[PDB]
């Protein structure tokens, strides 16, 4: 009953209620939660192996949202924002979760999370 035992998961969200609720879901599943207000603070505050849960609330006005290169990221969407799935997958997101999050769905997308593309002897 601890499917995230020994897993690190960051939650980047500008919303206090989403950061606290998602951190409580990560920890109840046996994971370690790293709460941050945005992508830069999630990269600075979370272990290098953490899966990044990134709130689509952090998108630009036209919906641009870049998952960090060489990291494993899942985007949090409203049901009305499902039209963005193809663009967010093309940007390098592993998958999506629909707000409000189901614990079982969070666990499955963290366990299956895949890397975005991207990341000397010559003196
Ligand atoms: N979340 C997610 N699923 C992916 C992804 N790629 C493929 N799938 C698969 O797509 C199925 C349909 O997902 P949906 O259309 O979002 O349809 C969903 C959605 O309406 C609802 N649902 C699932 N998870 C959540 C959740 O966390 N919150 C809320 N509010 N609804 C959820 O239940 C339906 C059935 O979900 P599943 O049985 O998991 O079945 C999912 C899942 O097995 C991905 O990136 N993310
Ligand atoms: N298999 C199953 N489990 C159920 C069902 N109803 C409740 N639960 C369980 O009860 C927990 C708490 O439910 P909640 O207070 O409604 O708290 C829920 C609720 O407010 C919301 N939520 C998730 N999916 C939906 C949905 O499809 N519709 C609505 N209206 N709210 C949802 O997200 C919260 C967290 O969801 P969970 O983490 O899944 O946590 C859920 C889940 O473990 C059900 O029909 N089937
Ligand atoms: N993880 C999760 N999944 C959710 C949640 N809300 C809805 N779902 C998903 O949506 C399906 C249909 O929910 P329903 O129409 O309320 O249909 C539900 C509902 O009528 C009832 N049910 C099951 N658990 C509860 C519960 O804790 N409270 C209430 N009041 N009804 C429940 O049994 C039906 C069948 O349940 P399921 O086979 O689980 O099928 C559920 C489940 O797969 C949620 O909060 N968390």
């Amino acid at each position: 009953a601890a499917p995230l035992e020994g897993r690190n998961v960051a939650i980047a969200s500008p919303n206090a209620i989403v950061r606290a609720a998602t951190a409580r879901q990560i920890e109840a599943a046996g994971g370690r939660a790293y709460a941050a207000v945005d992508i830069a603070s999630a990269l600075a505050g979370a272990p290098a192996d953490a899966v990044l849960l990134i709130d689509a609330a952090l998108s630009g006005p036209r919906g641009a949202l870049k998952p960090p290169a060489g990291r494993r990221s899942v985007v949090l969407l409203t049901p009305e924002q499902r039209d963005r799935i193809d663009r967010l997958k093309a940007a390098g997101f592993s998958g999506y979760l629909i707000k409000p999050l189901r614990a079982a769905s969070l666990v499955a997308q963290v366990l299956q999370a895949v890397t975005a593309d991207g990341v000397d002897d010559r003196i």
